[PDB]
């Protein structure tokens, strides 16, 4: 209830959406870490990758896919970029919707956090 | 000439945590966090940015077996980060894919 990337994924709060099918839509973050941040989730709700069971892992395995498509279309992909997933509080996830995080526009560095 | 295929065939030793007919993972030499795994397919892909849809079944079994591999070193609910470098300014060294699984500290903003 009152998930934010379900809202998001109902129309109901402004985002600027670049790429959606009819399982998967990717929008940019609001507070991005990189010069290109975007995020990819499912239009199912599943809480945290735990919650991913064998039923949804094609689900999980063609949001990377498109992670990887979408990062070719921003210009990202010839010079490099960075894909996370974060797992919990410890992770770094904030909201409860499984979200992939595509990041570019810049070297990446070591550790990723 | 690949690191990973070597590892992934037994001609480099590494400390294997899981080993299946698609898929090894072992420690990170260079560990950044108390729990750093790597889950490589056996398959050689030299980069994320080659991937295609018939890549969908080795991908999720990828996936999978992190989440499980998470649960087993005790990070399901503690958190951790899985991370997929690509090419050089992703941080990319080594040309076979490998899935980065990080946990027992908390994982900071931004991910590098
Ligand atoms: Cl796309
Ligand atoms: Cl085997
Ligand atoms: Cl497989
Ligand atoms: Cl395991
Ligand atoms: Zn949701
Ligand atoms: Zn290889």
């Amino acid at each position: 209830m009152n998930c934010l990337f379900c809202k998001i994924a109902q129309g109901e709060i402004p985002a600027t959406v670049v790429f959606e099918d009819k399982n998967i839509l990717a929008f940019r973050d609001i507070r991005p870490q990189a010069p290109t941040h975007l995020l990819i989730i499912p239009k199912k709700h599943i809480a945290t990758i735990n919650d991913v069971n064998d039923d949804d892992s094609e689900l999980l395995a063609n949001i990377l896919i498109r992670a990887k498509k979408l990062a070719q279309a921003e210009g990202l992909s010839e010079m490099g970029y960075r894909l996370v997933f974060n797992v919990n509080s410890g992770g770094g996830q904030e909201v409860y919707h499984i979200h992939l995080h595509l990041l570019g526009g810049r070297q990446m560095t070591w550790p990723p956090g």
